């Protein structure tokens, strides 16, 4: 039922809020504003000019704003009703898509999926195992497959004094930005695309099952672990995110000499031929205009492409019977395998790529243990001055639990400027 | 008795030494060239222009000189013997104080309180917990409760091939600069000022005994651990350092940004009142100047505030009877403690303090680990290069605790940069 | 037989090759062109202009080029049917005695014999104890006595796909190239100079045993512990490497400071009082030409006297009788010794040669670790990461001695440069 997936309701709120009576748009403006937002302005995206997660988080949103618009139209055309008397717009659908795709980066630790295997390791055969007695199967699962999704949720509603809520985002808003909503057990019970991972820890299962109450999710798990269906903008999100990922990524390795240009009009000529101006390419003098302009013809198609498959299985979609994402269905899924090949091959296994990866274990391994060190005796003075070096800001009588996911959320929320001088202090450096 | 006191005995003395027939002023001469005086160049005072160990050892002597030729003056006044048949001067006290004064900070390890905390913990739960079973209380806890003012005795005091005695500075001197004249056992047994800490390691209890013995210091201790009442011109020392440290920690403060200008006024009103001269303070342009003015007004009050509290409580200084400091007996008591706990809140928490000390840690924690490694097994190539590395200087047939005290004072005496840059090629950068 | 002693065999070969029907220089040119010999130019030679191991190496072989020639004249004067049936020249000699002393340092690991005693260390005490008991007596032996020779002779003939034989060098350069004939035990049997160390690892015992019965050497060992008697222009290539390692040590040190300029003379008017000239050495005006005309002078008489001792001493080196080095024979031993001595005390024992020491086994028990710890978890993520770094070339399906055996001669040829980048990676900085 559509009518429930865009849900205006927020944290705390009481009476119940209609379209025909804050806005979709406020959402996109807080994250704006937010602080961790703005943290992403000095934090990399792994790679050796070269996007920051800012700009991809920028360049995705703006990806994901286009699909919504158009999807919104398709369907505001095809549910005549809920615009007729719900009041609903196209803009809307951008709005919650592009709010959405924008906070997706927002709590992944730094040095890609490597920090993310670095917070499980820690916990799994480093210093953490000491703690894998006093909580349970599900918490110390959470603690060793640590996911950035689950991080970048707790930031987007995570409750603070004078601040309940966190960024107090609406409900669809929530709903597309969750791509997985599972809990951490079992893991991948089966090949569907939303139980790759979860999506919220233990400490948020209360919260997204408010969540997905408000947004009528259906409930696909018939056990005391509860998984629910993924909402239909979260298909838009996440296929924005891979269209971006796949030729941005692309972009960025033909434009930093780890990609000759040859292999950008090999693997775009599918993707761009039917809406090329050949007399513009030939006509630019510079290899960046080109790929640019290679850049934005295939996104184009790729998110006309990704609009039609999402209307063609829209009923499979709402029911929760599609086990696949929008961009598997491509015609030019080809294409898009050796080019995301390509890229593996010459980007993400480049030297300096490896280099950064082997940095950030030692890294983020050496500031776990100091935290964890500090927390467990807290009343060194070597103690004391770890507390106040990494966190300063407050303190309060909470679980174990509840102490060890703020720590991890602490690190992966760290800037790399900020991790690696805290790390040369500790180091003596 | 104060004929006693102002003894000009020296190590290795046969015969006695007459006022009426080498001088104080010598003891001053010699610590000023010597070489761990001069080290202090090069060692920091763990703040964030700033003074370094040198100029606050230069400005608590000014402090010290000043309160003892006005109290030598006062008890020359009072005792009319001590310079009509002995020939004592006011120059002598305020000689005496300031060569106790200047040297209070030379045994000091580097980055403060934490470094001395590193090297107790080093011997407590660290690699040097190995020694606890072969060696005595008493001199296991001197390693694990380790003071920079007995490592300042052992500098002042200690027998080299060519150099018995050390500096060879006047008993009075040592006396004076003993501020708590106690074992290392037991901690703390009372309240008293002069039982906070102890003032003399294990292998220095024989030289202070006969120091203690030839300025006729009161045994206030009827078991077997040895321990004395305080020098009274001890009182005076630790009146000058406090007053410098409680003042010049605030310019330091003011002038560094960490402090705001209004504070200055705000603490100095009642200090400077009776003595300042408003037009001045208007007419100075500068922040520097008028903070100067203030530190200059308020060092004044309090130098004469404490010597007229040394002079109410003479009796019962030299009877023993005083536990507390002259600066506890002070009408500015509340300006004080208001001083002192906004330097700790914005100077000692400060971010860039706290993360030199936690460098400290590591560096001094691993400094230490590496000699006692080279102590135990001297037969490996690498301990080989470590001795030559640390300690080229000698090698003699010692003791077990000789030996770990000998490197506690080697250690605690390397320059900031001498041991960062040992620390370095260690750790192999 | 000297017959067989200058074998033009190499690797792979089935028909005899006759020296009346490729050459020896090509062994000298394969050399220049190697990747491992060029790798010298970017290694140092623990020392604080100064020389790189690559002219150490080129100095080394153009004093064994000069040996080799006046040996060859005279054995040829001394055995005619070598020149008219062989057809052999003293240039032959020449080019082996020089292609032996150009390779003499391309085995070695950084860091001089502290990085060989590091490598011996981790295997010994460190993370390698481990592989103590899956591997024989020997094969243990020669990890934990690990030595840039045998080093030297694995990168010199050691098959990859491709490449069989490595630069397939003459048989004769790989004779006069091992300077110790012997497996890893028994250790140090005799006090024999052939048996204080050994020449070749467990991997290319069948290789050296192919080399030694083509070369006929002598089989000194009746135990099943194989041992051949010193090839005779091994002596000359240790010659000369002991010459350029006294002299031009001392020219170095007395260039970088280390050493005045009066010992200098001091300790070669001996070595070149028959030939120096005295209006020559008076009228140069700077110390670096005095000194390098003297080190001119002294290589001269050293290189007669050397070649006048080796055919003082034909048959019994022929024998394998002589159980020392042509060096030690000398009528200057009592100098040669003043000069290592002094070297050893100003250069050797320098802060800067030892604290580069110190780093250096650091760098590599670091680097070996990691090696290690990658290759019996060849699972995890990280170690997936650091193969990648470290051995990105090629993987095959090998035994466990030949894994480690691997693994120390990658990180011993690794250029300072690229180890401490390394370093500093898996150090996270
Ligand atoms: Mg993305
Ligand atoms: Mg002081
Ligand atoms: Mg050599």
């Amino acid at each position: 039922n559509w009518e429930h997936l865009l849900s205006l309701k927020r944290q705390g709120d009481t009476a119940k809020r209609l379209r025909i009576e804050l806005g979709f748009e406020v959402d996109y403006d807080r994250i704006i504003f937010s602080a961790p937002f703005r943290s992403l302005q000095d934090k990399t995206q792994v790679i050796p000019f070269v996007h920051t997660r800012l700009t991809h988080s920028l360049e995705v949103s703006v990806v994901g704003r286009s699909l919504g618009r158009m999807v919104g139209k398709k369907l505001l055309e095809k549910y005549p009703h809920l615009e007729q008397v719900y009041g609903y717009k196209f803009n809307d659908f951008g709005a919650i898509v592009a709010a959405a795709a924008l906070a997706h980066d927002i709590g992944n630790p730094p040095f890609g999926h490597s920090g993310e295997k670095a917070i499980g390791e820690f916990f799994k055969n480093g210093y953490g195992k000491r703690y894998k007695d006093s909580l349970t199967a599900k918490e110390y699962q959470d603690l060793i497959k640590f996911e950035g999704n689950a991080n970048g949720f707790k930031v987007l509603s995570q409750s603070k004094p004078g601040a309940q809520g966190g960024l107090r985002l609406s409900y669809a808003t929530l709903g597309a930005f969750m791509k997985y909503p599972k809990e951490s057990l079992p893991h991948k019970p089966s090949d569907h695309i939303a139980d790759k991972k979860y999506g919220f820890f233990q400490s948020e299962r209360a919260l997204f099952e408010d969540v997905a109450q408000e947004l009528g999710l259906l409930k696909r798990s018939t056990t005391d672990d509860v998984s629910w269906s993924r909402h239909p903008l979260a298909y838009l999100v996440e296929a924005a995110d891979d269209i971006c990922y796949t030729i941005i990524d692309f972009e960025d390795g033909i434009n930093l000499g780890l990609i000759p240009e040859e292999y950008a009009l090999e693997y775009m000529v599918k993707l761009v031929g039917q809406t090329i101006d050949r007399n513009k390419y030939n006509a630019l003098q510079e290899t960046s205009d080109r790929v640019s302009y290679l850049r934005a013809l295939a996104i184009g198609t790729l998110i006309n492409e990704s609009v039609d498959t999402f209307m063609k299985y829209e009923e499979e979609i709402l029911a929760g019977t599609f086990d696949q994402s929008l961009i598997d269905k491509s015609n030019y899924q080809a294409q898009i395998t050796d080019i995301i090949n390509l890229s593996i091959e010459r980007i993400y296994n480049s030297r300096e790529v490896i280099e950064k990866e082997i940095a950030g274990y030692e890294i983020l391994s050496t500031l776990l243990e100091a935290r964890c060190r500090a927390l467990d005796n807290n009343d060194t003075h070597y103690n004391q001055l770890i507390q106040q070096l990494l966190a300063p800001n407050d303190h309060s009588e909470k679980s174990l639990y509840e102490n060890l996911i703020q720590i991890c959320a602490e690190v992966s929320t760290m800037t790399d400027g900020k991790a690696l001088r805290n790390y040369k202090k500790i180091k003596g450096l």
